[PDB]
């Protein structure tokens, strides 16, 4: 079965690109208009079995301040997302996290800067320290080149399910890449981040 993902940060953020890349979850999503919102299927198959991360985007509301208790309650997990070329939306993580965690106390939560493909990043590995203070796990990610799409669900299910050996067996059908991202570059990130890690 399944768990509900709310995915949370500033409006421009992302957050529609994102979960939109995974193409059933688009195809077979659920208005709730009650609390305006899409709950995308997300389907991810591990080693251990199908999971489904049902996630709940919003329909813009984030640009005018916390989401109603209706939009957090039940939320399983979550990803918390800021866009690598705005800093101000580095900035407002935190109000984010509190925003969260003040409905849901005990969820596993990762962080995702996104938009790395854009060449003038503003928020670099150096600067990203968030999550490491909470204890929570940080991806950088490109919705647009479906740059590291898996790796805030994969580190999710690990946590969710409690097996920190689980793999994904097959990767679900995503929306072709509509930017390239250099592999150069993705590889120059992810080395930054491992050297911003080790202090
Ligand atoms: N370059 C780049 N642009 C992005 C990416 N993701 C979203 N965008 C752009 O960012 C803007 C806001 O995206 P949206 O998904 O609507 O953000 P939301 O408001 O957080 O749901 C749109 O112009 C997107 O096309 C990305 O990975 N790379
Ligand atoms: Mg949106």
């Amino acid at each position: 079965v399944q768990f509900k993902l709310v995915l949370v940060g500033d409006g421009g953020t992302g957050k529609t690109t994102f979960v939109k890349r995974h193409l059933t979850g688009e195809f077979e999503k659920k208005a709730v208009a009650t609390l305006g919102v899409e709950v995308h299927p997300l389907v991810f198959h591990t080693n251990r079995g199908p999971i489904k991360f049902n996630v709940w985007d919003t329909a813009g509301q984030e640009k005018f301040g916390g989401l109603r208790d209706g939009y957090y309650i039940q939320a399983q997990c979550a990803i918390i997302m800021f866009d690598v070329t705005s800093r101000v939306t580095y900035k407002n993580v935190p109000n984010w996290h509190r925003d969260l965690v003040r409905v849901c106390e005990n969820i596993p939560i990762v962080l995702c800067g996104n938009k790395v493909d854009i060449k003038d990043r503003k928020v670099k590995a150096k600067s990203i320290v968030f999550h490491r203070k909470k204890n929570l796990q940080y991806y950088d990610i490109s919705a647009k080149s479906n740059y590291n799409f898996e790796k805030p669900f994969l580190w999710l299910a690990r946590k969710l399910i409690g097996d920190p050996n689980l793999e994904f067996v097959a990767m679900p059908a995503l929306a072709p890449p509509e930017v390239v991202m250099d592999p150069a570059l993705a590889a120059q990130y992810e080395h930054d981040l491992e050297v911003a890690q080790t202090t």
